[PDB]
């Protein structure tokens, strides 16, 4: 069986450059289901597509990347070492190195997802970005929106999942908690650290944060 | 030397297809040392073997994975991009994608670990999971717990490490800072965010949380 | 084209193993520009060499790293699945397995950066270590410096960017954030999940925590 299936991958990847995708290696390519594509397509390295994929024109797929069920717009660029599973994505978005989208995650037009970042049954808008160590589940996040690094939607109870919403132009700070079911009202900010337990009004600042002090002459122990 | 080498891996790949393991493919294949492994067994591409490894039956490690020194039990599912080191996986663990076990895992039934998690010297329960972005060292995570994304144990002072223990049935808040040495009691529950500098009792909610506030119309710069 | 330009890296991976350069695969390497390198240097599979990159000896490259436009100084280790861009490592530098340098990033002697770790415009200076799970942008980091998991520079905010100083023989503990332009003085320690907003003074420990409590008898929801 091994040998055989490896064959018919030789097959297909023949048959891609055949039809006009740059496979930078086609010894190094696995397509397990079908591939749609446009034009002037490009795929690195290590890429396996599985399932029934669509990829629009000018698509660029990195290295090692995993790209299962999924619909990719036009321009798309799909850094390496990204895994996406289920997830639509709308023209020009760009996701990874290292982004993981399990089921549910849309992307909407030009929406950034940067490294160590998961979604699952999330929506991120417009021109959206989360760039670094994020996990967003369960969420709506609108247009405009930055997510800073390391927020997390506590979506999860231990017995339910709730859904956070977020509005359009809204700042995300670092290190935000989101304890779901929670809403975000259109242009707020959310300060660095914060842990959002109350809907946040239109234009507002949340925050939950101690004053700095400072101890003088600290000595950790040798 | 290097020519060579490659060939003898070759031999390894083959003599793994006659013993009934599935490569996806052989060409796309290392083994540097001894596997043994049980029936129906499934390696995807870029797979590496190192040191003395032992795979139950059932097993299926995902592409691009290295797992070198490590016991994995039968069933387990190894997700892509997923590095072990010196770990045990009982029965039917899930970990990956982009998992990271360093020496000193041990893993029991059931146990799941998710993406950008590292596990190091650290024991995880009985169907107990860390699904994303957690850091777990010098730590006894006992059964049925839930270690919420964003968890990390501060095991390490600057001049010596310390041991987080974590009781059944806990359920750890995303975001959680376990301040090491530390112990959560059975059943008890850390609110997110929490800072845990203190033991916590059985059946208790540990928390150290500013309440949230709001200031009206907040502009950002420009 | 593409079977035109496969077989060219095929002749430079040959001239490489002729120089003396040990490549695991030669045929699982890519170089898309050009590779200077001293002696004794290891290439394992699947790595691509992407722009102008120099190589000091001894260098350790482990499987599927990405190396674009980067100057690797004599016995450095670079773990697993790391994606390198325009960095500066000096000699004796441990970067990954899954670290993200991006451009700007410059590792000083001996310096160590962990999984799940990102640099953009950063220096980390002789003997400092980023571990886990932080990014790392806009900063100056000293030498013999630690940074705990989860610390986040706040660099960003929607308008521009600013700049973290952190002295040397500074402890930055877990999921500190720091928030930009901020700096923190020689020896100084950050406690734990501290949101750093004002300059940290020399041999200061800095803290902004609410003391942990407990309420008994806590049920979760069924
Ligand atoms: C420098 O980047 C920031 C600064 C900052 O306050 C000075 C805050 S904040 O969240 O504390 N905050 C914010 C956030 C955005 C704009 C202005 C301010 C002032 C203040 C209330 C956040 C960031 N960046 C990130 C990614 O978190
Ligand atoms: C919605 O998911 C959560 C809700 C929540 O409080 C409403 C808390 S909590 O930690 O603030 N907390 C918890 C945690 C579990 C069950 C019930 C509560 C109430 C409250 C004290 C945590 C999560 N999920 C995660 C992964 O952190
Ligand atoms: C056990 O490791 C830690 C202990 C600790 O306090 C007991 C703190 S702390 O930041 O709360 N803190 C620190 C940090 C370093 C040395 C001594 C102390 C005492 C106290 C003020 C931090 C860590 N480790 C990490 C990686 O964060």
């Amino acid at each position: 069986l091994s040998r055989l299936e490896r064959v018919y991958q030789s097959e297909q990847a023949e048959k891609l450059l055949l039809a006009g995708v740059m496979l930078r290696d086609p010894a190094r390519f696995d397509l397990r289901g079908t591939l749609t594509h446009g034009r002037d397509v490009e795929i690195d390295t290590n890429v396996i597509i599985e399932g029934n994929v669509t990829l629009g024109h000018r698509v660029k797929i990195g290295t090692g990347c995993v790209i299962k069920n999924s619909v990719i717009g036009d321009d798309c660029e799909i850094s390496p070492y990204t895994v996406v599973e289920d997830a639509n994505l709308a023209a020009a978005c760009t996701i990874g190195p290292f982004a993981r989208l399990r089921p549910g995650a849309e992307l909407l037009e030009g929406a950034h997802v940067g490294n160590f970042v998961e979604m699952k049954k999330a929506r991120l808008g417009k021109g959206s970005k989360a760039g670094h160590l994020t996990y967003l589940g369960d969420a709506e996040i609108g247009d405009n929106v930055n997510i800073g690094a390391g927020t997390i939607t506590c979506n999860y109870d231990g017995a339910n999942k709730f859904k956070t919403i977020i509005g359009d132009d809204v700042f995300v700070g670092s290190d935000t908690q989101l304890v779901a079911p929670v809403t975000v009202g259109k242009g707020a900010t959310i300060a660095a650290g914060t842990t959002v337990t109350r809907n946040v009004g239109e234009n507002a600042l949340a925050i939950s944060r101690v004053p700095q002090t400072q101890k003088e002459g600290w000595r950790r122990p040798v």
